[PDB]
């Protein structure tokens, strides 16, 4: 078989002072 | 068996004093 | 079998003074 | 059993001054 | 059995006074 | 039986005064 | 078996006054 | 078996006074 | 302020013969 | 202020032969 | 100003043979 | 400022023969 | 400012022959 | 000012032949 | 300031037979 | 300042025959 899996995410900002807190949790199980 | 995985994360901040708090979590689990 | 996993993270910032506290975790398990 | 397996990381930083605490923790089990 | 593992990554600074505190950690098992 | 393993990091500081403490911290069990 | 293992680290540093206090510290166990 | 693993670090000092302390630190158990 | 937060999860399996692929993965943001 | 959090995660397998592949990720970011 | 941050996990296996391929990434960024 | 952070990890395994692969990478940047 | 940060890790293996190949990455930050 | 960090990790083998190959890497940077 | 830090590692070996090859590294910059 | 720095590794060896190689690497510059 043929598996295909595209995972994209576009996050931009203009934090000029004190981008505050800012995780990005990314996870991917196969 | 064919397996394709691609992930892309575009993260862009146009920061000037104080980044602040980032945290990157990549959990990749095959 | 043919596996492609291919994870690529694009981080960009601007801050010119004080990136404070970053931290990237990268996890991959196979 | 072909495994092909490419991670790719672009952080950039423009702290003129004090880049102060940044961590990268890579971690790969295979 | 053929294993291909690469791992890039792009850290550049411009902290033109006083890199503070940075840190990698890469760990690799294999 | 063939490994391929492959570890490029890239780390460029620009602290002209003070570089401060960094630590760059590699393992790899084989 | 055919075992090919590289592990290049760029470090640029340029701390013209006071380095201050680096380390780095690379262990391979096979 | 064919055990081909080289380790290269590249370090770029631009200090021009005062060094202070640096710690490199390389193990390499095989 | 006050705030209490208590993430708690229960996994319980029986995996006599090859516990397959499995990712636990959680994140926190405050 | 007043920050309580708090993480708990029960992951019990009763294996035998071969746990295969488990991949815990913890993300916290403050 | 207190916060009050504890993370426990509880990891039990009985795989009494090759535990094969396990992984625990841990990354706390505040 | 009073910050209380506590990570615990309880790894429990009954491997009688080759525990195989297994990496624990804790990153913490405070 | 107090800071009290505690990293306790419980690792028990039973593997009689042949540990095989254990990695174990603390990456600290401070 | 005060900094309390501590570092606990047990790590209990019963590999009564061949240990095999075993890599501890702890990396603190303060 | 005060500053205490404390690395406490427990390493329990019951290899009777050919330890093979094991290898510990600490990096601690400050 | 009050440095209260101590780093311990515990190393409970059973080896009777062959204790082949170990690599122990302590760096700790301050």
């Amino acid at each position: 078989e043929v598996h295909h899996q595209k995972l994209v995410f576009f996050a931009e900002d203009v934090g000029s002072n004190k981008g505050a807190i800012i995780g990005l949790m990314v996870g991917g199980v196969v």
